[PDB]
This record gives structure tokens, C-alpha cells and sequence, in this order.
């Protein structure tokens, strides 16, 4: 009865749970939950929403490890039954539809980044639309209506290309690691630029100076491989894959006819860095045309989207 | 009046020369630059053209420093004056057209693997046209006439992408090593594979499980990262490239409703296997609609397209 869905990946689970307006066991409940997340210790709540009807939503993420331990109290599942799964994108979707729908509290849940500081967008009537969600890699869906979607076509190079690599370049331990590490480098000392090459802006083909002509390209000369820090190349790494994702996304929304372009995926999470380099590309591939927008609840929608297949 | 036209790039210079059918000084010059070819020595014959009216053609490659040896005797020429420049993509466009137009002494210059195999494409009516140029990044041309074509957009992930990485990543001092190490190397011990998330294919949205769920994605796993060789990394660094230049391409064709997708660029010169896996990714992302096609003279039409600018 107490109304929950679990989003399972192979380190953590993303989790919502309706809490309705008994009073006793649910707050029981509540202080042994309390128990564990602070033994945790050694923004979840900021996105509680509350006063809404549904035929409190409270999220929350821990190990998939500490799971069990709530029996007495997606692709992670099958391998946790050591329930009935269902499809991550399917959940991506109709979660996502609904907490769009039903607003953040009366502020908005899509917003975007005007130019760079963050402002909202009213994203009510959504379809169609263009959703690209980076995991380890990237699916781009398109979205027509709350029964009708597809995905259209994909990227290798996501979430996991990126620590992949930085890890290979760094030696990080941690995503976070080369975050932080990326957000102190800077890419130019790795990537070879268009003025790089021309002095200046490639004006034949519409080509500005500041544009990278070739990911990595100046790591060709030993002389800029031992120059380079390791946060550059953590930022080196970041910026080709957001820069890609964005010319895949432009490509896919013009072909698909979409003007909005949402992204999403758990590598979304624990920065806006990431989000920030993404509208940047957005805004340049597709030259201002498209807007890239995100999501306050973004890395719960799977959890919700789990939510509501409940049987009754 | 011997007539000629030069390619010169940051460390070669390619250069195309019309043998008309005076003879001995053509031969003294013939002479002396058999002199420095054999001083180098401590398939640029194959190219050669005979019996072609011009209103032979020979190509030739030699290092930017021996070049004002002959006095006596693109990117790169704004720094060697220590003439009159030409745009490396006009001179590829104009030479490109020229050769497949004039074929290649009654063989086909343009080709395609078929599956894999080489076989030759009649394209002697080539617009409209797709040219992928491959150097240290990628600019895709959408040719349709002599006369007009322009860059319609490129990837930053190109040559310089390619050997910048496998530079960081295997202490390669050139290409043709990092070439022959990726020719050794297996990528699945780097990239999450569909089947490495699913055990199989994600039939659902019509995946196989062979498909690269993730560029690197296993190396996030220090197991595997002490686990893959250089070579691996080397071909996991190439594969990726190639696929994600095939995609690139692939949507390029589509909105610019081309079916003649050409790749070149000083890239390909010096393996097939670039080729191969630039075949196999295109024939992946257009599922077969897709031809990939290669040209026997790339790396010399802008050498030749820079021929017939001369002025008379
Ligand atoms: C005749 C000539 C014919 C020619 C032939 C072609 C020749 C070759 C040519 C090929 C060419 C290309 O293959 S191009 C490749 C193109 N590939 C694509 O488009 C795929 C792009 N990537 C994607 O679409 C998405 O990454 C995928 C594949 C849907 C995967 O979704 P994702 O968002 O990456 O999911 P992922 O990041 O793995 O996370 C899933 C969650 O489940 C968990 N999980 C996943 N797997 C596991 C597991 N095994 N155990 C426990 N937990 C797991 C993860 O941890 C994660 O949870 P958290 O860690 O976030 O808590
Ligand atoms: C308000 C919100 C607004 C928002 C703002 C946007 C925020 C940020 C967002 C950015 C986002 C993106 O920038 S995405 C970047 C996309 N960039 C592209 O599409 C460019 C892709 N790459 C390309 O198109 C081509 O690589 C390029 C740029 C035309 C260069 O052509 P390439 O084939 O790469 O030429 P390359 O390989 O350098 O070789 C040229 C020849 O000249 C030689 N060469 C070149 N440079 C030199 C030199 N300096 N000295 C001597 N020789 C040289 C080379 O050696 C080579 O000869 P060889 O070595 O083959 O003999």
C-alpha cells in the first residue's frame, strides 16, 4: 500500500515513494530509514513535492548493496534477485511525462539556460519531442505522444567514454574525481583549434577560429604531451563528447522534425557542468535554432516511471 | 611549361606533374630526382596515368623540407615561403571530379568493398555527392555540381582524434605503428558491448548485442583496465572513430538526400583497414542503404586540383 518504484542500476538504486495525507508504522518506517542514510553520512529533498493528487512524492538513492536490508525493515535487477523488471525506457518515459505534467510545487520542472544563468520553460504540451539520455552511452528518442515513441538512434561515446577514458588519462578514481578534475582544465592545450591551423577564422566555410578543429589534435606533438595537466584532458574528454552528443542530437532533431531536445540519463546528476557544455553545443550545432532543456527530477523518472505499472 | 600542381601539408608535400608525350631535359630533371627518391630510401608508381589527353600523370610524396632542393634543381605552403594559395577543399573538389571523369587508365578509380572484397563503381555521372575528407579532423562536402558544393558540417574526431589518443594511450611514435598496433589490438576488451548490459540483444528497441553499448566503457573497471593490451586500445581508439564518422555521415546523407557517400583525406593513404571499418560502420548506420566508396588516387586530388588552377 505504501506506493513506491525502484530504478536498479548495477551501483545504486534511484527510488519514489508516495507518502499519502498507520500514520504510526509509516513513520517507524521513516525512523530506521532515518538510521541508515545517516550512517550513509560517514538535494534529495529538495525535490519532495507535496500537495499533489494521484488517482508526497519523496526520492531518494543508496546502494543497491544496502537494498536488502529494507526486506526486514533496470539493469541491476536481474542480477539483485540472488518482482517483474521493466524496461528503463519505458519508465524513462511515462515517469518523465507525468512530473512534467504535474508541475515542481507550482514552479516548473524543464528549464533551460538562457545567454549564462537558469530559467524555466513551460514544457506542458510536449509532444513531439527529443529526449537524450546518456548512461554509459546515449539513446535519443522521440517521443510523439504518451503512447508512441522510438528510439531513433544512438552514440557510443556517453557517460562511460568519458570516465573510461579520464580514468585511462588520470588515473581518477572517482566520476566526481574527474568532474572536479575537468572542471579545473582546459581542453585548448589538448585539442587542436581551427585557428590553429588557418591563424584564424576558416571564413570560407563559415568556419570561426575558436572552433575545434580536431579533438586531441594538438596530443600529435610531444612537445604539448608533456605540457598538458591532467584536469585538461579530464575537460579535453568532456568537451568532445558533449560537443558530439550535440551534433548527433541537432542532427537527429532536424531529421525527426523535433524543436525541443531535452537531456537526461544519470550522467546528468551530480553537475550542471555537463548540462552547461551540452546547451553550449546544442546552441552552436544547430546555430541558436534549438535550446537545450533539462530536468529538475532528472535520475528519478525511471524510479517514478517504475511507480505506476503498480497492479491493483 | 612542365606542368604541375602541389599539395603541401605540415610535414609532406603531394604533388601530381603532366608528362607530355626538351626530352632530354625532362630527362636530366628525371634523373636528379631519381638521385633523392633513392636518398629516401634509406604504389605512387601504381597511380601512374598514361594515354590520357589533358586539353602522363605521375604523383609523387616527399617530405615539406626536401622541396626547395628542387628550385635548384595547402596549410603547409603559407609557412614554407621563408606562388599563390589555393583552398585544399576546392582543389580536392576540382581534382576529384577530373580523375573519376578520365577513370584510371581504363580501370574504375572509384571502388567499394563488397560483402569483403574490392570492387569497382561506375561513377562518372557523380552528382550529387558526399566526400567525407578525414584529416586531423572531418568536414563532410555535399557535392552537386562542378561548379557548387559546400561544407554542410564535420566532426572534430578525426586523424589527429585517432593517433592524439593512442599517443597518450600506447607511447606510439607514429601512425603506421599506432595503424599496425590497433591492426593487432581487439576493442571488446575496452568498449561495453550491448550483450556486456543485457547478456544479449536489447531486442526491444532492435539491438543486437554486438553493437558498442559504450566507447570504453569497460576500461571504467581497473580489472579490465590492467587487462587490455596497447593494440586493443589502439583498435578500440580506431573503432570508435570510424563509427562515429559513419553516423555522422549516415544522418549527413540522409537530410542532404545523397546515396554517394566517397570517404577520403590524408588519412586513408597508408591502410585499408581504415577503409574497412569506415565500410562496415556505414553499412551499419544506413543498415546496408549505404555504400561506402574509396577512390585509388586519394591523397593526391588536391595535389591535382591545385594543377589545374595554372594560369597560361
Ligand atoms: C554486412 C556488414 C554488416 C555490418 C556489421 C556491423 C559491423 C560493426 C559495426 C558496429 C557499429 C556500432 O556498434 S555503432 C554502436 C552504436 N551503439 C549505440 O547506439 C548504443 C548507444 N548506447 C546506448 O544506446 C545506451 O548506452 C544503451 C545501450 C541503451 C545502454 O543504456 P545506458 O544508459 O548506457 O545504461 P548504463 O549506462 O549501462 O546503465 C544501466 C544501469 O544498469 C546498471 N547495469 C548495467 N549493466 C549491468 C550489469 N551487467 N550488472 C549490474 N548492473 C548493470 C548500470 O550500473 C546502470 O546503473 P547506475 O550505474 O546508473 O546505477
Ligand atoms: C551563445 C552561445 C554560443 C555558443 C558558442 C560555442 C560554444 C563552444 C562550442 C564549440 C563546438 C565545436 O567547436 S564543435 C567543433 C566542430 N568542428 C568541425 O566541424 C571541424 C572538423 N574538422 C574539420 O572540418 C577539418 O579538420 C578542418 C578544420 C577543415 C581541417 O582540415 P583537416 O583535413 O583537419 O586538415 P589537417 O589535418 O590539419 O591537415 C592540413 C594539412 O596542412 C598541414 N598544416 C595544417 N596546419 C599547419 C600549420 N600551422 N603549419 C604547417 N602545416 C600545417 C597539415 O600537416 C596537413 O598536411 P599533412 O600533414 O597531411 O601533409
Amino acid at each position: 500500500s505504501p506506493w513506491f518504484g525502484m530504478d536498479i542500476g548495477g551501483t545504486l538504486v534511484k527510488l519514489s515513494y508516495f507518502e499519502p495525507i498507520e500514520q504510526e508504522e509509516v513513520e517507524s518506517l521513516k525512523s530506521i530509514r532515518k538510521y541508515l542514510t545517516s550512517n550513509v553520512a560517514y538535494r534529495d529533498v529538495h525535490l519532495e513535492l507535496k500537495d499533489l493528487t494521484l488517482f508526497n512524492l519523496h526520492f531518494i538513492r543508496f546502494p543497491t548493496q544496502d537494498l536488502p536490508t529494507f526486506i526486514q525493515m533496470g539493469g541491476g535487477a536481474y542480477k539483485f534477485e540472488k518482482l517483474h523488471k521493466l524496461d528503463e525506457l519505458d519508465c524513462l518515459v511515462k515517469g518523465l511525462l507525468y512530473i512534467d505534467s504535474v508541475s515542481f510545487n507550482g514552479q516548473a520542472e524543464c528549464y533551460y539556460f538562457a545567454n549564462c544563468q537558469k530559467m524555466p520553460f513551460n514544457l506542458d504540451d510536449p509532444y513531439p519531442l527529443l529526449v537524450v539520455n546518456i548512461g554509459s552511452g546515449v539513446s535519443i528518442l522521440a517521443v510523439h505522444s504518451k503512447d508512441n515513441y522510438k528510439r531513433v538512434t544512438g552514440t557510443s561515446l556517453g557517460g562511460g567514454t568519458f570516465l573510461g577514458l579520464c580514468s585511462l588519462l588520470t588515473g581518477c578514481e572517482s566520476f566526481e574525481e574527474a568532474l572536479e578534475m575537468a572542471s579545473k582544465g582546459d581542453s585548448t592545450q589538448a585539442d587542436k583549434l581551427v585557428r590553429d591551423i588557418y591563424g584564424g577564422d576558416y571564413e570560407r566555410f563559415g568556419l570561426p577560429g575558436w572552433a575545434v578543429a580536431s579533438s586531441f589534435g594538438n596530443m600529435i606533438y610531444k612537445e604539448k604531451r608533456e605540457s598538458v595537466s591532467k584536469e585538461d584532458l579530464a575537460r579535453a574528454t568532456l568537451v568532445t563528447i558533449t560537443n558530439n552528443i550535440g551534433s548527433v542530437a541537432r542532427m537527429c532533431a532536424v531529421n525527426e522534425k523535433i524543436n525541443r531536445v531535452v537531456f537526461v540519463g544519470n550522467f546528468l546528476r551530480v553537475n550542471t557542468l555537463s548540462m552547461k557544455l551540452l546547451a553550449y553545443a546544442l546552441d552552436y550545432w544547430s546555430k541558436g535554432q534549438l535550446k537545450a532543456l533539462f530536468l529538475e527530477h532528472e535520475g528519478y523518472f525511471g524510479a517514478v516511471g517504475a511507480l505506476l505499472g503498480l497492479p491493483n
